[PDB]
DNA sequence: CCTTCTGGGGAATTTTAAACCGGCGATTTTGGGGAAAAAATAATCGGCCTTGACAGCTGCACAGTAAGAGAATTATGCAGTGCTGCCATAACCATGAGTGATAACACTGCGGCCAACT
């Protein structure tokens, strides 16, 4: 937590890597899964849709 | 002309079938304890599938409001000086009490002297 929040570590390889030598022997896979919630959320492409009753909304723009 | 046979009906009795209720024998069910197996849940592992980024970099422009940095100005608090009055302290004498001092013995610290090694 300290590396990701601190550093900006996010390569799970390098993570793994620096943390085997401290003595951790299980897979990557618990490691993607504790990391994943603290990595940036892509940007969707799902649009909603909306249609405003008549007379009641107005959009500028410059 | 008469006698005997037979048939119907009411009353008494007997037997067998049916239904209920109780008693007896058997299985079931509930509870607790111990063991074994199944399943559920969580964690950990490997690997496949898919896609983002890496391609010079980001600083500036405008909009509005607020803050702040520097300089000039103003207000105020401290300080300085003079004169007068009041309170504190200090100076002396007496008496009591505390501590620094003095005597004696014992233990320890420091300086002078002797010897051993390089
Ligand atoms: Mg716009």
């Amino acid at each position: 937590q300290k590396r990701m929040l601190e550093d900006g570590v996010f390569n799970s390889e390098k993570l793994f890597f620096e943390i085997r030598q401290q003595g951790y022997t299980g897979g990557k896979t618990i490691l993607k899964d504790y990391m994943k919630p603290f990595r940036e959320t892509a940007k969707k492409k799902y649009t909603v849709r909306y249609e405003t009753l008549p007379g009641e909304q107005m959009q500028v723009d410059w």
